[PDB]
């Protein structure tokens, strides 16, 4: 029986060595009730760029799209290097685990990544975004499929998916394949349909959904923690910044895959077959001896 | 542009002839506003069983158990017979197009079918059940691949589901595959969360959801009509049974599809796949010259 | 609910008119109480050879093995023909069913075959051998798929099975196939064990279990009738020949097919698969115009 | 020629390792007379639930049938794991074959399956169960073709069955056309009407019945074993827990299947066929380089 | 039981009606006690030209060929007509069964044909021969299928054949499925083979063979009759003409396919199948109103 | 031009390697003087039971039945093995052709099949008997039609018979229509009709009849050859075992089919025609992926 902590806060938007501060006082302000998994939102370092369009027309390009851009990509960190051994180091000192929202470069690319750190400070995984969504393909990068991550824990299995990847059918019975029960998902999107979005994958999975959005200046973000049965223990509040926590039993699951139970016993094997190519692609491969 | 109705009405549960003649009156006085699709709930001429347990203990099997299958198999048909002709005739006097969710014998089995009739008194086919739930697996019976259907109108193509089918992601990504955008869904479940799981169907899809459930003496039912965008037309009426009716405006799909676009421009085939074994396979297969 | 009889009386074994007189007057005094189904044991017109052996040691083929065949030859009948008349005649008289164990010749060969006659003296068909069993080989003849009949009565389906073809498992499956819930078997053995392998078909089918076995001098045979749940109505005489009657309650079928239910609903066609190639094959075919 | 026991004793139901250690002082009893083959009964180490109903009306689901079954999946096994070695061990330290009734678990189900070991503490494999009989299906999962076994022993060929699959007709000519001499069969019934089920089996086949049931507190069961001729050797010891042992004449087999002789010389190949698929199959399939 | 008699006299070659009384003193001469079927040889009417090649080398066509094919051609008859009238008359005034080889002609052509009278005078019909042997192509002509007769007589049925037609498989094998057992032979050849060329016939039928050859002046022709069994009844007598008789047990053929019977029991037709087109083709087929 | 041999030896009846010597010593024997092809007579391995009757009267099955029929099935042999590797290392050491007539095992059933080797020690393949005769139907087994072969070597086409096969005129006019010319036949009967039942094959064939019987302690067999005229080459010799030899002209066949010619160009195919059905039909079948 373990205890989960999600945050609502924002970031600065500019200068990333500002924001990673904040970091460390919520964390720590997180940590002194005896907490044990916080998650933090999509984009919560690099940033996400809202409101502004590059001027793009059809590909007229005029010159105040590409010093936005510039600016915006001057503002992104690269793993493993000197930014996450701070977050390292951050999650060493106690006992907490630790997901985290990044925005990550890769040679004048931006790839919308998420992080994965255990109580000892070990770098366990990354997992990127399979596909931007609408006008983020403009700027963003398309992820493989040898990144999707399973990640046994000592309080349970763990995973993640990002914001229009919990609409997929296909990503979530690959998800469920691999036995998750604790199914973070960050976004950042503010609508009412979200949290009926997100009820429809707490009843068909048996797994603790624990999603995470951010409120700034209004794209009033609401977020949520749900019961594998349906039950809401802490609201969405809709309502400023704050801490939002409760309690994640463990023998709930096995008493609620009872009636549905996913991939086993329903999910007839004799009609329907899945299969996932998961080949680690890149284009160009220098081979020495 | 089209308009559809649903039903919320109970059948009387014995004697199949007297419920029968609910179906003409019902279905005439939602005929007398020019409607043009009329969906019928689960189990509405066989009956649905509910409360009662058969005395199953792990295979005690008392006496009491025994009469009243054979009083439950003594009150459903069998098709195509003399039962669907009526229907045929039923819905071939006017224009109206017909679902129907009835149960049919084969050789002393029970299949949980759905029917489909045009405006012409033409039997289209029929969509057995996959699987039963929980303890409907002692008395039903298991559906093959080789009965989802296509069923192209002349007002859009038309696809069905029954009540715990709509959880499988395998099944609704077999279905979205093939075009479906009026997804009539029965089910036979009264529970808060049952909209909220409708809901993400609408939104995955870019389908009309046009469900229908049954209220009886309570177990009451609560049957709606979602539009594409996650917009409630009519609303989920727990209040006694009675004729619910929207209209279907069939031009906020193409601009539905703009945003998400399941099994085209997502989905990416390069790292997922399905294929679906669809083979009509029966146990004892004669042969002759 | 109809009720059946059974016989248990021998032949004269030569001169088949004097033979024939003893099935009209047993027929009658089992008409005498409002009986509807009267089964007759195996080769009860021909004559059943007990112990003779022929003189055959791998091929010597001695002088009194050659009289004796054609002596037996002699007292066989032929279909449709002046003797099966008389017994159309015989079951046409009033209202009875009549199956029959006879003895056909089809130019100088011998099989063991069956009747089936209706209340209204029509000769519906017959059903020959498929194979006999170990020395019978040298005299009788093979049959073949185009024989296995369905015969649909309006007191249920009725079918047949000779001695040793019980014991197949894939004749039995496929006389299940069919529908069959009154399943007669006569038989020639006198052996304890053949009633515990008639109720192992009796619980397997579903089917009134109905056989005869013949008593003469000792070869002493007992014929039985059994419910579909293992229930012995009539017993097992061994002492003397007899009519043996009970009465057969068809609402006890559908009642006994809720727990086992063969070719629905277990019989998984996902892995097993049976078919059955049934063409009227013949040596030597004539075609005029 | 070998000799084979039986045991008839039960679990103490809750709690894995405390009945793991009457297996072992069982086995030794067994073994100190020289034996050579120990069949166990059904869900031996498991558990079997017996008069529980788990509180199913038709989809209540009432909060006192899912405590329940937590509880009894909190006592089931995984295998291969550290459960197996310890049974590994138990059948190396000494000569003898073993067959086993556990219960496994797969990711929250629940599968019926059986175990083989040889006498140098070899696992060669498993055989789950095709189909749960009436309302074990709410509980347990179902099994693929792929695990039907042949194992040949240096003291003949050595197979399995469950309760309610020794009823079809297809599974056992599956088995025949293997070579199976020694027809292990343990089930968890007990009913008077047992016995001559399994006479049938006897017959048909040729091969020596070996079945066991057990007894606690009063569903009395009682096992048994069979000759190839119908010959009861050691009787249906209805009277408590007990150890039951008979020699097994391996020369009884070619002298029994001289009348009948299934899939060889009956069982007419140009009139039936059966074909089986045996395809490994499951849902989610990675593939990676 | 009856009794037949063959006959080896020679035809005095030209000028039929000289011919014609030699047929009635040895019928009237055979007829003298009690005689009840006569063979009479090939050929024995029209003559057969033996010796002499026609003059044909290649297609030179000497003149020597020409009148010598007219003289032939001047001394056939034609049925029906007043040639068989007087065959006809001869047979009816007492009691004998006749067959009986002769040549007809029609139009400019010659069949070597053969012909059957009962006992009262009537013209049965006729077997035309299949095919001439090797240089009897250059004169005869080739018979078609709708002329191999049936004809049953209360003796037995009866049937014939030439002189090479014996020798082919598929035309005894359809002679075989009519049911004969009285196989007339008649041949012009005289050689030590055709005995054991006959007995080969008599042991794969079942019929008793009754051949006929005829003797001039040397190629002395022997005739002989032969059980069904391989015994020669009447020898064959080498020496001179005369009149050759034996009985006839038609009790030994019941006892004589108790062991091979052909197109019953053996000739298995699941792998074998004949079948025989028998149309009455002709050139020009005249139709009118 | 060849030069072939036959045998005439008998077998020890018991214990199969003891008898495997001696035709070792006989086929190097006959190998001392350049022969070429080597024929062995039926049942020369496993044995053939003469005499005996097992005491079967209808189905009485007295115990000494079954000690006799295991002590008979304990002396055979199956194919491929290591009882045909020393036969092929036996006709591999020099040149020399091979037929044998073995009696195989398939699963406690028993073929009467025989074997071809060629001179570089390959195995071609084998030709189990169509159907036996009287009383070896209780014993033996039925072939099926996809095993009657062709087996052309660089001295002609050879094939095989066994004892009765060669009475059934559609098993040798489909043995005629693949071009067999030296015509091998063994058999295991001692009548002086033998004879006169070779002579017909070798006249309506072309083919060099080739047959072989065994002589024991007085059933005594008689071998032979027959030239395709009719022409014994080596007598019959019925006194003693010894080698029997001559000498093949193969130039002496189309100087043969001058006058015949089966199934070229007599057997009119306008009227006649035969199909052979020839599948490899087995009656359980599994697949696998």
């Amino acid at each position: 029986i373990v205890r989960a902590t999600v945050v609502q806060a924002s970031t600065v938007f500019y200068d990333t060595p500002a924001t990673l501060d904040k970091a460390e006082r919520l964390l720590s302000e997180a940590a002194e009730n005896g907490s044990q998994l916080v998650v933090f939102p999509e984009a919560f370092i690099g940033g996400y760029p809202r409101g502004s369009t590059f001027e793009l027309a059809i590909g007229s390009r005029t010159a105040k799209g590409r010093d936005d851009f510039r600016k915006y990509h001057a503002s992104a960190i690269d793993v493993p290097g000197p930014e996450v051994e701070r977050l390292a180091l951050m999650a060493k000192k106690y006992k907490v685990y630790l997901v985290m929202g990044v925005i990550e470069r890769e040679g004048y690319t931006l790839y919308c990544t998420v992080l994965f750190f255990d109580s000892q400070g070990l770098f366990l995984g990354k997992h990127r975004k399979l596909m931007p969504t609408a006008l983020e393909r403009c700027i963003w990068g398309f992820g493989d499929g040898s990144t999707i991550p399973v990640f046994d824990t000592p309080i349970g299995k763990i995973g993640a998916a990002i914001c229009w990847e919990n609409r997929m059918p296909s990503l979530r019975t690959a998800m469920y394949a691999k036995g998750i029960e604790i199914y973070c998902a960050p976004t950042a999107d503010s609508r009412e349909t979200w949290l009926a979005s997100m009820t429809h994958i707490a009843l068909e999975g048996g797994c603790f959904v624990l999603s995470a959005n951010q409120f700034c200046r209004v794209c009033a973000g609401g977020s949520s923690i749900i019961s594998p049965l349906g039950i809401v223990l802490a609201g969405p509040n809709y309502r400023g910044e704050a801490l939002i926590t409760a309690d994640l039993d463990l023998g709930d699951i096995a008493r609620a895959k009872f009636d549905f139970d996913v991939v086993g016993h329903y999910s007839r094997p004799e009609v329907f077959s899945l299969n996932i190519r998961e080949h680690p692609r890149k284009a160009v491969s220098f081979k020495t001896s």
